[PDB]
């Protein structure tokens, strides 16, 4: 832990990792119980819920999704870029894994009844500790000591196994998931920073822009071996402190380092 309790020394704040090996079953926690902002990371979890409910309903995720200029909140850039065009389900939920469209989020949420609605779909899969409370932008405010939008590295790591690895989703849905996760645009320097480069990696990033907060959860697949799933969360005490991605990769690399994965 003194590796990272000096990370997070240097870092000035505080940082939440949980590994797990999936070959060998061995862990890696630190403040791994710990509440962190979801940021944008609920964004993956948000895709795997329409997946799970598009099992029971034909046409979901190619159903049209009415929204407009009032629906563009601050960081909409695909669901901005594609207005003219239209957008399904399916594609606003790629957005929303894959750029961290923000309106993208809201259009879902508002699908599935809310952040009341996801949350509700995480206890459907034994996830006790995830809890989505508001909207974007709202969701973001990372205020310390706010149980509001947090999970626990724990119960991130443990949910995203079983979704994308367990059987809380049917087969194609589970791979429709990992193929959002793998295609991610906006986690090079975080986790898969850490990687090997001809492994390959799934994964959600999250950046609150406010009290150094910023995450990464991935699945990681060793060429030939079984997959390692991680999670690691960051926050600060100061609402202008900076995050850092640099501090996630280093936090990421410590995990692998403690699984004894080379
Ligand atoms: B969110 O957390 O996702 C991040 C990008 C990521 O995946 O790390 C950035 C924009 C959407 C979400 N964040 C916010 O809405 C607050 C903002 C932080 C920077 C610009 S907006």
């Amino acid at each position: 832990a003194e590796p990272f309790a000096k990370l997070e020394q240097d870092f000035g704040g505080s940082i939440g990792v949980y590994a797990m090996d999936t070959g060998s079953g061995a862990t890696v926690s630190y403040r791994a119980e710990e509440r962190f902002p979801l940021c944008s990371s609920f964004k993956g979890f948000l895709a795997a819920a329409v997946l799970a409910r598009s099992q029971q309903q034909a046409g979901l995720l190619d159903t049209p999704i009415r929204y407009g200029k009032n629906a563009l909140v601050p960081w909409s850039p695909i669901s901005e870029k594609y207005l003219t065009t239209g957008m399904t389900v399916a594609e606003l939920s790629a957005a929303a894994v894959q750029y961290s469209d923000n309106a993208a989020a809201n259009l879902l949420l508002k699908e599935l009844g809310g952040p009341a609605g996801l949350t509700a779909f995480m206890r459907s899969i034994g996830d006790t500790t995830f809890r989505l409370d508001r909207w974007e932008l709202e969701l973001n405010s990372a205020i310390p000591g706010d149980a509001r939008d947090t999970s626990s590295p724990r119960a991130v790591t443990e949910s995203l196994q079983k979704l994308t690895l367990g059987s809380a989703l049917a087969a194609p849905q589970r791979q429709q998931f990992v193929d959002w996760l793998k295609g991610n645009t906006t986690g090079n320097h975080r986790i898969r920073a850490a990687v090997p480069a001809d492994w390959a990696v799934g994964d959600k990033t999250g950046t609150c822009g406010v009290y150094g907060t910023a995450n990464d959860y991935a699945v990681v697949w060793p060429t030939g071996r079984a997959p390692i799933v991680l999670a690691v969360y960051t926050r600060a005490p100061n609402k202008d402190d900076k995050h850092s991605e640099a501090v996630i990769a280093a936090a990421a690399r410590l995990a692998l380092e403690g699984l004894g994965v080379n």
